[PDB]
């Protein structure tokens, strides 16, 4: 169902939630002085949820949220990105540095403190009320004179909802010590990262486990073997009951940004500007990769990851575009604004009707800066390597324009370093120059000689509009265009040279124009900011909270649903679970997206399912939700109607990506790892009983 909620709306919601399955009582998952399943939830490494699973500390993550930290500990000699990693005893679970887990222990109203404090503000038009610095000197001075000194590992933060019309002071405990303890081989953790991307059904045992160590008494300490494991207030119970299709589930966990409160005018916007120009872009940088990447093994090699990465964004724009298509996102925001206009003109409060106005005209005033800007990211400083090719700094400059040998011998050095990094072991001169002939003909098409960076004027007034020969011209003549070019440069290094470099010349004019673009657009996003202050205090004051959920923001947030599958097209079910049946379909031992981990293997050909299977021994893998969620909510715990965790989220559907903009009953999912799936591979895969053991697994 609908909505990112915050926990102070577990009231207005628990209704809605108990017609849909819920069975636990309000207290128990929430209250603001005691003891709640919202204490075993965490912010795992300051973006991802993790969740507490044992009364000795142990977290639950994805593979993908704890990806960084098993890589950290992979050598030739142990490597366990590829093998997996499974601690025998807690005094080989290894630290981490710069790590933390996130408990949020107290969350309280604070909005009438800090409306009072704004009275303060004489600028009407400040965003002070916005502002991450003006609002932690609030949060400081509620909290007290030494308030770090009399509580041990605590913060506080204030953070605005609804566009500033309510505020909430989160105390955050912190902990720095947290240990890698188990994680799967990348074969399981990874199964069909790239291609399975934004996909159900999906086949991904996506999981990873660590440890919270503190002090005696359970404070944050530093990294010390002194530590020892927290004994957390509450962790979760492991279900083993599974999970049956209408099942109600929830989730809880740290959401980073939506747009619920976008105009008509705005969604237009992000169609016909960000989503049009990043899909045309990166079709563009893409197909050339591809046919590289076909063509030449080494290049697959090289370019795989890169390839891979602009995929990512890639697919959400394809899949938001799809739903402002086929799914009507801007008229829900049309029939929204429309709503509340007719009833100011019934109120006789004609503000609303202004502010979606102002909003409209801010839109329409920076739409040709907005679409230049997005033509620059996208095409060049996102699409071309050599934009971000070596620029010399002005000490640099002057370092080799004096006769102090060793000066410039440093400058020459640090110039060298650049380089390197740039013209890396993944880099492709010949790569990089196809892709920026075919992403400059698509800029220079749409951005017109007088708003052009000043260097690809040149293609006009220099090479008669030849793109590729003023490309060749700039890899032929830079000492940055190969190896030996930059070595012949650093042996005889000409000042005059350097300042006259056409990829210098090129990447100072492109990055210059991508910033005076930055600042001229940057002033229009205030005007829509209060305008939404006024346009959602509005829509709240009209309808009320219970089914309007204010953006999410970075804090902790709930949401409930079922377990569902869903119909993408005519005549096509996709089901709500997967089973390691489908594992063994997609097995590729020659694409290392869809490798199956002989242990695994042997498991599925054993049926060594142990009690984890379901009665007609297919052993589950995922499960999908109408729950709401976004990026922020990778790891976070899934809940039965008993609070009991029965899986973890890690992705969401293609056809789900517009529910930022606005949630869709019959398209969008949540992509979550069955919790009998993650035992199955904890015990048949790892052996790591101990963990098995620590756990409080009920029917
Ligand atoms: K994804
Ligand atoms: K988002």
């Amino acid at each position: 169902d609908e909505g990112m909620w915050l926990m102070q709306q577990l009231g207005r919601k628990y209704a809605q939630m108990k017609e849909r399955g819920l069975k636990m009582k309000e207290y128990d998952l929430y209250n603001p002085n005691g003891t709640s399943l919202k204490d075993a939830v965490v912010l795992f490494d300051g973006g991802c949820t993790g969740e507490v699973v044992s009364d000795r500390g142990l977290v639950l993550t994805n593979h993908h949220c704890g990806y960084d930290m098993i890589q950290a500990h992979s050598t030739l000699e142990h490597n366990y990105l590829e093998n997996g990693f499974w601690a025998m005893r807690e005094a080989d679970e290894l630290p981490n540095k710069d790590i933390s887990v996130v408990f949020i222990d107290k969350i309280e109203d604070v909005t009438d403190y800090v409306k009072k404090e704004l009275k303060a503000i004489k600028d009407p038009n400040s965003m002070d009320y916005l502002s991450p610095k003006y609002l932690q000197k609030l949060a400081d001075k509620k909290a007290g004179k030494n308030f770090s000194a009399k509580n041990p590992g605590l913060s506080v933060e204030i953070k605005a909802f609804y566009g500033g019309n309510l505020y909430l002071m989160f105390t955050k405990k912190t902990y720095t010590d947290v240990r890698l303890v188990g994680a799967p081989p990348s074969s399981i953790g990874k199964f069909g990262a790239d291609t399975d991307n934004w996909i159900w059904p999906r086949h991904t045992g996506d999981f990873s486990i660590f440890r919270i160590y503190a002090d005696k008494n359970g404070n944050p300490a530093p990294y010390s073997e002194d530590n020892v494991p927290l004994k957390p207030k509450r962790f979760f119970n492991i279900s083993l009951g599974g999970v049956q299709e209408n099942d109600y589930a929830m989730i809880m966990g740290f959401p980073g940004t939506t747009h619920r409160y976008f105009t008509a005018s705005e969604v237009d916007e992000w169609k016909s500007i960000d989503n049009d120009i990043r899909i045309r872009m990166r079709d563009i940088r893409q197909g050339v990769m591809l046919r590289e990447m076909l063509a030449d093994p080494q290049i697959k090699i090289m370019y795989s990851a890169k390839y891979a990465a602009s995929q990512n964004a890639y697919k959400r724009a394809i899949g938001a575009n799809w739903a402002i298509k086929t799914r009507g996102l801007r008229q829900n925001k049309q029939a929204m604004q429309d709503r509340l206009i007719a009833w100011g003109a019934k109120q006789g409060t004609p503000r609303y009707e202004e502010a979606v106005h102002e909003i409209d005209a801010t839109v329409a005033k920076r739409a040709d800066l907005r679409r230049r800007y997005w033509m620059i990211e996208e095409g060049i400083i996102r699409g071309i390597e050599f934009a971000r090719s070596p620029i010399p700094t002005e000490d640099e400059t002057k370092a080799l324009q004096g006769n102090d040998a060793s000066a410039r011998k440093e400058a020459i050095d640090k110039i060298r370093t650049r380089y390197s990094k740039f013209a890396n072991k993944d880099y492709s001169a010949e790569v990089d120059k196809k892709v920026a002939v075919a992403m400059l003909t698509e800029y220079l098409k749409e951005i017109p000689y007088e708003n052009l960076p000043l260097h690809l004027r040149l293609v006009k007034d220099r090479f008669a509009g030849d793109v590729q020969a003023y490309v060749d011209d700039i890899f032929a003549r830079s000492v940055f265009g190969s190896e030996a070019q930059f070595d012949a440069f650093a042996a005889v290094p000409s000042v005059e040279k350097l300042a006259e470099d056409p990829m210098v010349l090129f990447a100072s004019s492109v990055f210059d124009e991508y910033r005076k673009l930055y600042n001229e657009l940057r002033p229009y996003d205030d005007p829509i900011l209060r305008a939404q202050r006024t346009y959602i205090a509005g829509l709240l004051e009209m309808d009320g909270d219970q089914d309007q959920f204010p953006d999410a923001n970075l804090t902790l947030r709930f949401t409930y649903g079922q377990v569902k599958g869903y119909s993408p097209r005519d005549n096509v079910y996709y089901g709500h679970q997967t089973t390691l049946d489908g594992v063994m379909e997609k097995e590729d031992p020659d694409n290392w997206e869809f490798v199956v981990d002989p242990k695994l293997k042997a498991v599925y050909e054993r049926k060594d399912f142990g009690r984890y299977a379901d009665r007609s021994g297919r052993m589950p893998v995922a499960f999908c939700a109408t729950t709401h969620t976004t990026g922020g909510n990778s790891g976070s715990p899934v809940m039965n109607a008993n609070g009991e965790l029965i899986g973890l989220n890690f992705d969401r559907n293609w056809e789900g990506v517009g529910g930022d903009i606005q949630y869709l009953a019959d398209y969008q999912r949540s992509i979550i790892v069955d919790i009998r799936y993650v035992l199955l591979v904890i015990d048949k895969v790892g052996g790591c009983q101990r963990l098995l053991d620590e756990m409080n697994i009920v029917p």
